[PDB]
């Protein structure tokens, strides 16, 4: 308990905060020398991913976006606020970055990246909510957003990266495989955390969604601008 | 005879100089927004090929850098110095665009120009012998020269090449198979045109020529330029 406030949950909230600097940095410094047009597309967009994420960590830390909602148990929970604008604008940018690597319409985009927010507004509702048939509904809202989520970029987005290069598609779909695992982690943890079955505390629960935000922003950001695939001049 | 000066395969040196004219064009076009670093730098090579081609073809159409050269038999030939200026300086810059894609080292592309050069070189001595004995001489020479080049190419460059990614190996072996059919047919049309066994007319071989150069210099840059191998480094 770091801010000495009884959230010795901070400790993780602190490394997250630093682990999500160094991501940020380091893509910064290798993206500085980089030339290719495309290229530096993802980048921009990729290095606002851990950017965005260390600010509401950082935020989260000082315990700055908190608000509390007594259970009907009696036992009452403390929400962090920054969490989850965090995930509004970071699971855009990440989807982002797979659209652009497929070469999908902008329709599809829209589409995409507003089923992406209504999941995590849901998301955040049911957080909020006292009783736990109110949370599974708002759970069972946002688990339907986010299947839509798999759904478009497992048909449309593939297809789509299905005519691009060999080199493209294979890092796609290396991505989007990562992302259809990892993602579906978010749902599970929530509720079997503090907000569902409470087999894990508001501890272990923090440092597992951190261990998850990082190798779903700086992890997923290492194997994007690391590869060939980003590159383009196009025709 | 578009010059109207007895010769009429300026028809043919004409059609060469406009269609290395456009594809030098076309290729400034669509590298000057490109701002992949390295992709700039095949760019800047290849731009050069037809380049300098568009000049030796206008040279030769105007019947510049000429000269006769009377065999023994008594058959004699004019040798137009600039084909052999171009090919001087266009197959090691090309040769470049091959050596940068497979990263060799720069011994291995200097040994590499160096037998090029010989190739053109002897070849150019062969054009200008005044018998049969001393032109195929050169032209034999010239050609080993030329399973030289094609060696490593097949071998060094082609095994470095292999230590990159997919696409750098794919795009390098496609235009090494384009030199080694492309590139086989200069010695052949050589020795069975006007410099050789006489086969075929000066009209048809300078015909034949362009066609090669073009497909050897826009066509290979084309294929090289348009591709994924030459983004990032
Ligand atoms: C806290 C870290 C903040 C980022 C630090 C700045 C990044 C410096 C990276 O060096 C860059 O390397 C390129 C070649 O790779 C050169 O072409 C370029 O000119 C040079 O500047
Ligand atoms: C909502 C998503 C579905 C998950 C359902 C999990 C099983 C039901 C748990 O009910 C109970 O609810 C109380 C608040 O009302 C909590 O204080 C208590 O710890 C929790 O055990
Ligand atoms: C509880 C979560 C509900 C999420 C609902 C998301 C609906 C998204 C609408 O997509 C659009 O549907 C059109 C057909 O109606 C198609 O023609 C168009 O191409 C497609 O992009
Ligand atoms: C390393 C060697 C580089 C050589 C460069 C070649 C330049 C081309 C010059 O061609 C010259 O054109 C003259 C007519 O203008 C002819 O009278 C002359 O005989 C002929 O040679
Ligand atoms: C670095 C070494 C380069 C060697 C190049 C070979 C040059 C050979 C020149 O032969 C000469 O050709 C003349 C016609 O052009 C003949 O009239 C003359 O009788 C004959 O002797
Ligand atoms: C290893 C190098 C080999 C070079 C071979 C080139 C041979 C060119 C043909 O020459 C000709 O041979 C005839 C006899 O067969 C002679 O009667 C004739 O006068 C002579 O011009
Ligand atoms: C190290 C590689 C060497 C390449 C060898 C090529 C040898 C070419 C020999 O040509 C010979 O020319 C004679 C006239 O001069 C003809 O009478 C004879 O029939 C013909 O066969
Ligand atoms: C690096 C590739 C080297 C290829 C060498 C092959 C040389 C073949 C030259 O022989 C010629 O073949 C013509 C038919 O094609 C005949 O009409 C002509 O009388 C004969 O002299
Ligand atoms: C390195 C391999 C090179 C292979 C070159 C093959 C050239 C074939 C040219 O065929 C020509 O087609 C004309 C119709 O288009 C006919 O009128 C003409 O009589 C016929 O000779
Ligand atoms: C090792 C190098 C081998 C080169 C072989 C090329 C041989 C070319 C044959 O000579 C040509 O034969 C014609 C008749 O068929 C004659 O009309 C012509 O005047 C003569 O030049
Ligand atoms: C990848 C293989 C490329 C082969 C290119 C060959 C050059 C183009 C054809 O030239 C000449 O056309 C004449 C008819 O117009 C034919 O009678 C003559 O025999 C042929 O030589
Ligand atoms: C790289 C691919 C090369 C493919 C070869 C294409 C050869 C096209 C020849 O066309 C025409 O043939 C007539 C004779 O039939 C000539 O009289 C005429 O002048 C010529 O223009
Ligand atoms: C950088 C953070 C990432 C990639 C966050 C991803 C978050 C999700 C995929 C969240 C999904 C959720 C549901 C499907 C329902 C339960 C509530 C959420 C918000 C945890
Ligand atoms: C743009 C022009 C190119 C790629 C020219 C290539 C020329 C050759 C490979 C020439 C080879 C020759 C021999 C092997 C011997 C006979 C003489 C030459 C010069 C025609």
């Amino acid at each position: 308990d770091l801010l000495n406030d009884g959230r010795p949950e901070t400790l993780w909230l602190g490394i997250g905060t630093l682990l999500m600097l160094i991501g940020t940095f380091y893509f910064i410094a290798r993206g500085w020398g980089v030339t290719d047009k495309e290229a530096r597309e993802y980048y921009a967009i990729t290095i606002l991913v851990p950017g965005i994420a260390s600010a509401a960590y950082l935020a989260m830390f000082f315990g700055i976006g908190v608000t509390e909602v007594e259970l009907a148990s009696g036992t009452v929970l403390d929400i962090y606020y920054a969490r989850y604008a965090d995930w509004l604008f970071t699971t855009p940018l990440l989807l982002l970055d797979l659209a652009l690597l497929a070469k999908v319409d902008r329709v599809t985009i829209g589409t995409l990246i507003g089923v992406d927010a209504l999941m995590i507004v849901t998301g955040l509702i049911g957080a909020l909510s006292k009783t736990p048939l109110a949370r599974y509904t708002w759970w069972l809202f946002s688990t339907i957003a986010f299947l839509f989520v798999l759904y478009y970029l497992l048909t449309s987005l593939r297809s789509a990266a299905a005519k691009r290069s060999e080199e493209v598609r294979s890092t796609f779909n290396t991505l989007t495989a990562l992302v259809a695992v990892l993602w579906t982690a978010y749902p599970i943890l929530w509720i079997v955390g503090t907000e569902g079955a409470g087999v894990v505390g508001l501890g272990i629960e923090t440092l597992a969604f951190m261990v998850l935000d990082v190798t779903a922003k700086v992890g997923f950001g290492f194997v994007l601008l690391r590869s060939r695939a980003i590159l383009g001049e196009t025709e």
